[PDB]
């Protein structure tokens, strides 16, 4: 509740689990981290009043999953985005100091209505936490965006922790 | 519509542009594709009699997303999971011979409730056939399981062909 921004660094140590400590939320390392630095989080505001994550993640022409998806029509996967905000609601969770290791459950609507070309600079996450459930999971609302255009958005999207 | 089963060699020659032909449906290469095999694909049958994929992914302990995802605690994405049931999806649209780029468009509800572990042998991947609309796309159902067991469903899956 302490601190509202992240570093790579940071996001990193989360990874080894050095961040919130052993049994507890971790995002992925590479290649599966889909994040670079969390801009902004909160437990207050957003659209529902429960909080609120933005978080970025710099696009490259180098970057994995340009090279093998597809060959000769680099995408950026829009299930790696999808997982993006499945990881930063995980985030969450654990920042708020619940125990236990985190799973996606799923999510309601998912719509991709745009892409990530090897020429964009930046991906925008936008996370609006709805309700959380004390067997811990949070509920959540987001958007992908890709240098101000929004591209992807779900409803519902829903993670756990498991003790 | 001839050839009902696939080797994991046609679908690295789906992968580079091989099977469907330059600018129509491709798979993801490694390490993106998420299907070793389709044992089954068919234009008829099937929950809505629009037709069915039955697909496998076999699982040892050293394919690469174990390491990463998470450190300590390792378990198959289920970003890549579902993403395999649009990979089939956007092979079916391409194996009915209409032309164009695969994309994801999104799903209704989808459900993790179980995982593939490393200690897992096989995921199969059963799709549904719900609608094809000729702006082509498809819109389907899909189960993930793992060595008998059901652990995802996605109702609602939509991939369109890009011409
Ligand atoms: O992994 C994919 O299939 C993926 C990533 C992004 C998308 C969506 O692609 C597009 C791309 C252009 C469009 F206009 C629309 Cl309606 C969707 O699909
Ligand atoms: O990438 C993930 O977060 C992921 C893959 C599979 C899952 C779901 O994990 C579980 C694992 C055990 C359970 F009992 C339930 Cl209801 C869900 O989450």
């Amino acid at each position: 509740t302490k601190q509202h921004a992240f570093t790579r660094e940071d996001l990193l140590r989360c990874s080894r689990g050095e961040l919130f400590g052993p049994g507890n939320a971790q995002l992925p390392a590479p290649n599966m981290l889909m994040i670079d630095r969390i801009v902004h989080i909160s437990d207050v505001g957003g659209k529902y009043g429960k909080g609120e994550l933005v978080a970025e993640l710099d696009i490259n022409p180098d970057l994995w999953f340009f090279a093998c998806h597809f060959e000769g029509d680099p995408v950026m996967p829009g299930c790696l985005g999808l997982d993006a905000m499945w990881q930063l609601v995980g985030f969450y969770l654990g920042w708020q100091g619940n125990p236990g290791r985190g799973r996606a459950l799923g999510s309601g609507e998912v719509k991709f209505f745009g892409q990530v070309l090897p020429t964009a600079k930046k991906v925008t996450y936008n996370i609006h936490i709805k309700r959380t459930i004390n067997l811990v999971l949070a509920i959540a609302d987001g958007t992908v965006s890709v240098d101000g255009r929004e591209i992807y958005s779900a409803e519902g999207l829903r993670v756990g922790l498991f003790t």
